């Protein structure tokens, strides 16, 4: 069950995760294999968790709060945020987030794509 | 966002709904257009509701309880149950339900297919 199949025909992204905002702490319910391999985590380490663990020692905490407010807004947004892989290595992530809507316009999931730049 | 894209390549079903068991009353979060058209409901009338409203005056209540227990079991099952469209017309539904799993084997959704027989 590849939830990337819910994204548009135009969009083709490797590292993608899907979260469920109706569950406590907005946990990830699906991650692509590219997400796992690029970060170095196993499924057991990430499923059911909020994606904020990609942050680390030099991440700007206001960038973190920006993402939280953007999610509350249920809109498309992109932000350059310093992130980290399981092994501690750092990268600038051009993080792209978009709400995924049901056919009636209700929020179903958030999709978020990781893009090292 | 067509959640039927999460089903297997081998399966091709028209009327399909997806429910979220982590939400109160296991509501439907996605219904195919075929489900809406065959039952005669609009999106507003079904999204966010448990699918038990396809039952009606002559439905066997033990068949209903069978489905509830089958869902608790998180397994594939099929049952012939008397169901009803929005206009009150009755049909025998060969209802097919299967759990939809995340890559780690955790339950994500239930998928249920309606098949008038
Ligand atoms: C689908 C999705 C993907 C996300 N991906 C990332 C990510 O790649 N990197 C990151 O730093 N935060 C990411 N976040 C943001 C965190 O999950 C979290 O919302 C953020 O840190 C703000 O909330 P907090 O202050 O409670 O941590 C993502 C959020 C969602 C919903
Ligand atoms: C994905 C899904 C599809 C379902 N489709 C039907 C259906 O087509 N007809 C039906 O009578 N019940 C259907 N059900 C069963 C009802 O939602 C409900 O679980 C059942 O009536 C037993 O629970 P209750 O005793 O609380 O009503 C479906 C359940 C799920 C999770």
């Amino acid at each position: 069950a590849d939830l990337r199949a819910l994204l548009d025909e135009d969009e083709a992204e490797m590292s993608v995760v899907f979260s469920d905002p109706s569950q406590p702490d907005n946990p990830m319910i699906y991650v692509s294999d590219a997400f796992l391999v690029q970060t170095g985590y196993t499924l057991e380490e990430v499923l059911g968790r909020n994606a904020r663990f990609l942050q680390g020692p030099d991440t700007n905490p206001h960038a973190v709060e920006a993402i939280r407010q953007g999610l509350k807004a249920e809109t498309r947004f992109t932000i350059d945020i310093l992130n980290y892989r399981k092994d501690g290595s750092a990268f600038v992530n051009r993080l792209r987030i978009r709400p995924i809507y049901d056919p009636e316009g209700n929020l179903m999931f958030f999709a978020g794509a990781q893009n090292p730049v």
